[PDB]
C-alpha cells in the first residue's frame, strides 16, 4: 500500500519550515478518493506540548474520511493513546516513548493490542555499519540497534513498524526478510515516482509519501498504480 502522509501544526499543513494551508480535509478526502487504503498524520504541535495535542482537528479529520488513519506526534502516555484512539483514529505511531520506555510501552501492547499501535524508529546507519536508532534527528543515537529494539517488542505481538533512513533500498531488504511476521512502513526518501519503484519487492509493505505529493510530483493515484504495477 501507498500511505499519504500530512504534518500539522495548529490546524496549517507544513513541511520542515514551508506552509500549504490550512484545509487539510479536502486534501485527506482527495488522497483516499484516488484509491488509498489508510492515511498518516503527524501531530507536530501535540508533540511540542502535550497539553495542545490537537484531539479536535483529529476527531474531524478521521470523521471526514472513510479509510483508517494512523496518528503520531510525541505520544508519552498511556492517557495519550487512548485519547487519540477515542477520537477514532486507527492507530497510534510511537516514537520517542518506544525508544525510552520499553517495558512502559509492552504494557500499551497488552492493553491497547498490536493491531492499535505502530513502532516507528528513527535509524542511522554508523560506521561500525550498525543499524542505530536514535529518538530523532536532533539527537545522538540511543545505544539500542533496530534489532535489539523490535525483537524487545515481539514477545506482545509486534506488528508494525515505521522505519525511516535519518543518517538504502538495501536498509529494507534487510529487516524484512529478517522479521517476515513484521509489516514494515518505509519513511523520507521519496523524491519522485520511481523512489517507489525501487521499493517494489523489497518485503516492504507500506510506503509513506509525504512531501512529494504536495509538492505535485505525481499523483496518489499514480503512486498506487506504480506500487501494484
Ligand atoms: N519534526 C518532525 O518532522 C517529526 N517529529 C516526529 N516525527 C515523526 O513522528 C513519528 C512519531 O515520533 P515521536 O513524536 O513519537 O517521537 C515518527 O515517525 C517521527 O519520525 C516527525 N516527522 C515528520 N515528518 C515525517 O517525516 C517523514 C517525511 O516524509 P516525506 O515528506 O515524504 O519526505 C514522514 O514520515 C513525515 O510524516
Amino acid at each position: 500500500m501507498i500511505i499519504p502522509a500530512l504534518n500539522l501544526i495548529d490546524g496549517t499543513v507544513v513541511r520542515l519550515q514551508r506552509d500549504y494551508g490550512n484545509d487539510p480535509l479536502p486534501r485527506l478526502q482527495d488522497y483516499a478518493a484516488q484509491g488509498a487504503g489508510v492515511l498518516h498524520l503527524v501531530d507536530l504541535t501535540g508533540a511540542k506540548d502535550p497539553a495542545k495535542r490537537q484531539i479536535p482537528l483529529i476527531k474531524t479529520l478521521v470523521a471526514g474520511v472513510n479509510v483508517p488513519v494512523q496518528v503520531g506526534g510525541g505520544v508519552r502516555t498511556e492517557e495519550d493513546v487512548a485519547a487519540l484512539l477515542k477520537a477514532g483514529v486507527a492507530r497510534v505511531v510511537i516514537g520517542s516513548t518506544a525508544v525510552k520506555s520499553p517495558d512502559v510501552v509492552k504494557g500499551w501492547f497488552e492493553r491497547f493490542g498490536a493491531q492499535a499501535l505502530v513502532l516507528a524508529l528513527d535509524v542511522r546507519i554508523d560506521e561500525h555499519g550498525t543499524k542505530q536508532v536514535a529518538v530523532s534527528g536532533w539527537q545522538e543515537n540511543s545505544g539500542v540497534s533496530l534489532e535489539q529494539l523490535v525483537e524487545t517488542y515481539l514477545p506482545v505481538g509486534l506488528k508494525h513498524v515505521l522505519c525511516t533512513d535519518i543518517s538504502n533500498v538495501s536498509l529494507y531488504e534487510e529487516v524484512c526478510a529478517r522479521y517476515p511476521q513484521i509489516a514494515f512502513q518505509s519513511s523520507g526518501g521519496i523524491g519522485d515516482i520511481d523512489d517507489i519503484a525501487a521499493l517494489r519487492g523489497t518485503g516492504v509493505r507500506g510506503v509513506i509519501v509525504g512531501r512529494a505529493l504536495l509538492e505535485g510530483k505525481f499523483t496518489v493515484k499514480e503512486a498506487i498504480q506504480c506500487w501494484q504495477n
